[PDB]
């Protein structure tokens, strides 16, 4: 159809899986800090950085995690990595 384009859809919601709208860091990880109030203790920003992620996702620096935001599964092969681990 040629309908998809690099740019997002007209809707472009402010919210996103990649960016936790609550604590700003449970996106990649699990909802653990969401339960706890950030007011009592705000998370320390990581000064160290490398590869400069597309947005601000910490783990994306090492290996991109655009799989969560994208509803459609990549279906890419696991490859050597992600296997043969200790547990
Ligand atoms: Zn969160
Ligand atoms: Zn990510």
């Amino acid at each position: 159809m040629g309908a998809p384009v690099p740019y997002p859809d007209p809707l472009e919601p402010r919210g996103g899986k990649h960016i936790c709208a609550i604590c700003g860091n449970n996106a990649e990880d699990y909802k653990h800090t969401d339960m706890d109030l950030t007011y009592t203790d705000r998370d320390y920003k990581n000064c160290e950085s490398y590869h400069k992620c597309s947005d601000l996702c910490q783990y994306c620096r090492y290996q991109k995690d655009l799989a969560i935001h994208h509803q459609h599964h990549h279906g890419g092969s696991m490859g050597m990595s992600g296997s043969g681990t200790g547990y």
